[PDB]
């Protein structure tokens, strides 16, 4: 049993998809690429290139190296 500040209704729509956390500060070489700070949170992460991805950060969707970021993941009791 759990609860919190649900609200007046629980019929919302949140499609964030995949998320990741930056490891180091990056500077999008150009417009195509996006610039995000280290230890930041990114949503709508689309897996395109094993080395580069595309997600919506601080209101910006562009190409970015998956090396300067880590795929969010937790390890609970029952893996």
């Amino acid at each position: 049993g759990s609860s919190g500040s649900s609200g007046t209704y629980d019929e919302y729509e949140n499609d964030l998809g995949i998320t990741a956390v930056a490891l180091y500060d990056y500077q999008a070489a150009g417009d195509d690429e996006i610039s995000f700070d280290p230890d930041d949170i990114i949503t709508n992460i689309e897996m395109i290139d094993d080395g580069w991805w595309r997600g919506v950060c601080k209101g910006r969707y562009g190409l970015f190296p998956a090396n300067y970021v880590e795929l969010r993941q937790s390890g609970p009791s029952s893996g």
